[PDB]
């Protein structure tokens, strides 16, 4: 572990290390092939987000048993491009960044699986499937959202959820104009073995052309042999997932509900309002699977393939709650991701040939500031595990969405080929790292 | 080399890695002793600050030949303590943080070289000297400032620069009350072989007790055998520095001048004012030594000791210009630190037994944001090396000083014992890493 080893007020009591690390780090370095990869993404989970959640949930000297437990660490860059000039755009969205690690090419904000010239490039998930590996795509967001969509769809705008938006916003991609289709249509073609998340709403739309013209996208999925599930009990009862019977779990109309409840941050909230304690969200029913439960099921089903598997797992609402200036929502989604990381690491340590990677798509707004801060944006005081107040600040937007930031951020890894995240890297190096680890 | 491969618009063109890193990382791991340590601190140089400076000076896909070139990387925590309760204080100042890496014990904001019970703890510099090693203390700040002062002074408040302030603010430390004296008086007693920086102003004060009562602190230094220098020519002439003839360089009245000028960020500055291009500060001339020049001279003089040396080098005004909401000042001080890191790494690679560490004391205010941002704080657009606009935001204070933030941040190392910075560590682990590397 890397918790403080004793009394933080005494000499050495805040140390996270118990002895020299050179031998242990040598033991962590393997260049043998990866059989499997599990990539876990905390959307908007910069170093600031990791630290705030640790401080609140584990205490300043505590330790995330998942997120903090991966031994090989570095910092990576995630800048996008300006579509017209090809020059860097220093603050990416989720679409350009997910395109970078899934294809190895930089692109413009809002693009999925295409470059600045609108040309398609293959994804790591498509490549894994072509090599005979099992494939998984898990998220707490609607499945059409940028982070899961980038693995399975090639469209010129992330807004192209279904046929209706695609005809308006991506006419080159629209099925009735000869394109590959909307995000949801391309997801159904991609046919991952396991796809789990939200986003049932768009499946009520009808196709405009092709074999399933006039049928809903839900009807199409059923006709094409998918197993559709909608709650925890139906998910748990699934005993196989493969190309004959692929699994599609749709657990909410839009995004899945967050784990923790608290109030929104406000102007001078740390001064004028009481300190807050986060609580379990009553508007999340127990019939909704957790991220860790979805991860466990995916691992169980995918690991039956003896050649190997690729799995991406996204803690999507770290970012979404950071936009909403809601510390409890944001921290609870970080704690939720840590639970899923623990399931991945436990599997990987037993199996011995699995590369596990934990990172974020970009940095975000939240900052940890002094308790008496008088700031111009939105603030809130929180009562942490240590029995002390922490203040968080959201200071980069006068509009009601706090925005992404451009700082480089932590990437961490465990298992074969994990050395390739150490030092300064780029988000596009992660594509090449995964490709080489699996020998694709 | 970790610059982008080539055409960032093309597949693989933004990669920083040319191949697998496993073998090279194995070669980077040594548990042999360190003969020497060079610790470089960018005050306030969080991941955001590194990224902003790289984007501006080197381009998004560029590479700092010093800062980015250390192979072994992690993230460390720098929380302080509440003096009364002993619980964490999530946002440190410069005094508590410098006390943590130099002594191995956490303390309260504003403390130098003492714990929450006001007990003195020996510093890494005092320990190195006691073991017969040479010692250096270099900064672009006034030498009484917290970062250099923590190595050589034990006081209950960082405000205790000289006799006057100490009598008022630290009566227990005042020389005339039976204490050990002001920061400047304790620095003169500590007698490092090499001390270089600003802060001549306080040396005009006169002592209130002791052997040198009624003499200025400059006169005291002269009487105690110090070699006093004041400019680049007088520094370069120095041929030796040791306990018989210790070196004290005082190159400015207060802080040394910054390298680059630009205007302060303003409300809606990215919207209402044109983008800024930095320009050199006319106050810089060949008579004021640069941080890299001070670093090289220190290494030359300290390396005469055949047992070894400990050297701390501080890029102090990254933090000070971040407080002032001045991107050009902040960025130019980061470029300045990169030049000094290059000198340290060049020496260490030749010598082969030198541990070099680059990190920060705490994170800071500045954020990289989208060009069209409408923020409630202070903002500015900048024209970067790429020929594109970057916007920076300072959003955490309604007062004229933008404030520290609590996020964990990058620590990087090269040489013997460098494995001990990888993964999650605490700032107090850095004390123990340095102690064990030198076999103290
Ligand atoms: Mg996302
Ligand atoms: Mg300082
Ligand atoms: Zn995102
Ligand atoms: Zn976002
Ligand atoms: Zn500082
Ligand atoms: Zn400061």
């Amino acid at each position: 572990n890397r918790a403080a080893q004793g009394d933080i007020t005494a000499p050495g009591g805040a140390r996270r290390l118990t002895g020299d690390q050179t031998a242990a780090l040598r033991d962590s370095l393997s260049d043998k092939p990866a059989k499997n990869i599990i990539l876990l993404i905390g959307d908007g989970m910069g170093d600031s987000e990791i630290t705030a959640a640790r401080n609140y949930a584990e205490g300043a000297g505590g330790f995330f048993k998942g997120i903090d437990a991966l031994p090989l660490t570095g910092q990576y860059t995630h800048y996008a491009l300006n579509k017209k000039t090809g020059k860097p755009d220093y603050v990416t969205d989720s679409a350009a960044s997910a395109t970078a690690w899934s294809t190895g090419v930089k692109t413009y904000n809002g693009a999925l699986g295409v470059d600045i010239h609108e040309k398609d490039h293959p994804t790591i998930l498509e490549m894994a499937k072509a090599a005979g590996l099992a494939t998984g795509n898990v998220s707490t967001a609607e499945l059409q959202d940028a982070t899961p969509a980038a693995l399975v769809a090639h469209v010129t705008s992330r807004k192209c959820y279904g046929p209706s938006a695609t005809s308006e916003k991506c006419p080159g991609n629209a099925l009735e104009k000869g394109g590959k289709g909307s995000i949801t249509e391309q997801l159904l073609n991609a046919r991952a073995d396991v796809t789990l998340g939200g986003g049932a709403k768009t499946f009520a739309e009808t196709a405009t052309a092709g074999e399933w013209q006039g049928k809903t996208l839900r009807e199409q999925a059923q006709a094409r042999g998918y197993q559709l599930v909608s709650d925890a009990a139906s998910l748990n009862s699934v005993t196989e997932a493969n190309q004959q019977k692929p699994l599609l779990g749709l657990f909410a109309d839009g995004n899945m509900p967050v784990r923790w409840l608290g109030p929104k941050a406000t102007y001078h909230g740390n001064i004028d309002k009481p300190a807050v304690t986060c609580t379990p969200n009553p508007q999340r029913n127990d019939s909704v699977p957790t991220l860790a439960q979805m991860t466990d099921k995916a691992i169980e089903l995918l690991s039956k393939n003896e050649k190997g598997f690729f799995l991406q797992v996204e803690g999507a609402s770290i970012d979404k709650q950071d936009h909403a200036a809601n510390p409890c929502g944001q921290i609870g989604e970080t704690v939720d991701l840590d639970e899923a990381v623990q399931r991945a690491l436990e599997f990987a340590k037993k199996e011995g040939n699995t590369l596990v990677i934990v990172t974020a798509d970009h940095a975000h707004a939240s900052q940890i500031v002094a308790p008496d801060t008088k700031a111009p944006g939105l603030t809130q005081a929180l009562n942490t595990k240590d029995g002390a107040v922490m203040v968080m600040s959201y200071g980069n937007s006068e509009e009601d969405s706090q925005e992404h930031t451009g700082s480089q951020l932590r990437i961490a890894a465990y298992g074969p080929h994990a050395a390739n995240v150490v030092g300064l890297t780029d988000q596009t190096d992660l594509f090449y790292t995964m490709k080489a680890a699996l020998g694709l």
